[PDB]
């Protein structure tokens, strides 16, 4: 409530680093900052915001908080124009929702392939040499890849590569003969087309030819990766972090292709929203502006988790000398900024059963992305 500051960020993120941000806060106001990572998130702030509670700030990538905003339940943000000057223009368009500016950029987060340089010092550009790959580890007792197959940002880069896409808009009904001709539909959905089937088709029959596991999560990919058990990962730049204390001498790369086509990853940008509820909308602010967007600021956070590529110009131009940092920005540059809009939330959920039915055997890739397609709009 009033005189302190609760701040919501994903258990993935440099959640340590920032609470040194809040106690640089306390430190200078007075007042307390806690910082807090609870399971879902993502889920849990519009439960708990729409009735007027949660936290004062909450940290996600920005593909959520349209719906956030949309049910009233972020702040206006309030920069200058010298204030935003400071941070890369792009990131202020991945935080505008119809037209307004709803939450402040942090940082550009981009899946990368991750490779062990012992055992991989030449990792592979395609997705087509990992079955060959895969069985030329298997004797030597490893394995080529394992990610995170439960969530779909991880296999969203392969089913886009060839075709899949997402380019969500509403947009209103076009049937003469509906009795109701006022209302919105959602366009721009494409999963239920020959390059996202072919995407996905790829990934079953890795799991099927016992290359990847359908029950492969990220703590499970993470532990067997970083204890130098599957030559290669896909994941994001806050697990670098995890790699440096493990014994693994890694490289971050560009995505391998699929059928000559570069993989596309989804890329968000971690944004931080204060809630419409708050009462400390102007403590937010101070805390946000003059003590996290600052090189110091992002330096606590980038150096407990790395952030990726910030979104603060003058920090940014010290990282971007790092290869990771180069290697995340260029997968990201072959991919696409998540939108932004409501149905994004329901576009994610339609994804995720299509590819854990499809990996598991439940559902063929044909129905499960044929679900996928209509419930997604
Ligand atoms: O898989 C669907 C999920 O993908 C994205 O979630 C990412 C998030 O962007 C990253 O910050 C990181 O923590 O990994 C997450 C995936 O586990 C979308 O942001 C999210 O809305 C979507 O549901």
């Amino acid at each position: 409530e009033e005189g302190k500051l609760v701040i919501w960020i994903n258990g993935d993120k440099g959640y340590n680093g920032l609470a040194e941000v809040g106690k640089k806060f306390e430190k200078d106001t007075g007042i307390k900052v806690t910082v807090e990572h609870p399971d879902k998130l993502e889920e849990k702030f519009p439960q708990v915001a729409a009735t007027g509670d949660g936290p004062d700030i909450i940290f996600w990538a920005h593909d959520r908080f349209g719906g956030y905003a949309q049910s009233g339940l972020l702040a206006e943000i309030t920069p200058d124009k010298a204030f935003q000057d400071k941070l890369y223009p792009f990131t202020w368009d991945a935080v505008r929702y119809n037209g307004k500016l709803i939450a402040y950029p942090i940082a550009v987060e981009a899946l990368s392939l991750i490779y062990n340089k012992d055992l991989l010092p030449n990792p592979p550009k395609t997705w087509e040499e990992i079955p060959a790959l895969d069985k030329e580890l298997k004797a030597k007792g490893k394995s080529a890849l394992m990610f995170n197959l439960q969530e779909p940002y991880f296999t969203w880069p392969l089913i886009a590569a060839d075709g899949g896409y997402a380019f969500l808009k509403e947009k209103r009904i076009t049937n003469t003969e509906a009795a109701i001709d006022t209302g919105k539909e959602t366009v721009g959905v494409g999963v239920d087309n020959a390059g996202a089937k072919a995407g996905l088709t790829f990934l079953v029959d890795l799991i099927k030819n016992k290359h990847m596991n359908a029950d492969t999560d990220y703590s499970i990919a993470e532990a067997a990766f970083n204890k130098g058990e599957t030559a290669m990962t896909i994941n994001g730049p806050w697990a670098w972090s995890n790699i440096d204390t493990s014994k693994v001498n890694y490289g971050v790369t560009v995505l391998p292709t699929f059928k000559g086509q570069p993989s596309k990853p989804f890329v968000g940008v971690l944004s931080a929203g204060i809630n419409a509820a708050s009462p400390n909308k102007e403590l937010a602010k101070e805390f946000l502006e003059n003590y996290l967007l600052t090189d110091e600021g992002l330096e606590a956070v980038n150096k407990d988790k790395p952030l990726g590529a910030v979104a603060l110009k003058s920090y940014e131009e010290e990282l971007a000398k790092d290869p990771r940092i180069a290697a995340t920005m260029e997968n990201a540059q072959k991919g696409e900024i998540m939108p932004n809009i409501p149905q994004m939330s329901a576009f994610w959920y339609a994804v995720r059963t299509a590819v854990i039915n499809a990996a598991s055997g439940r559902q063929t890739v044909d129905e499960a992305l044929k679900d996928a397609q209509t419930n997604s709009s």
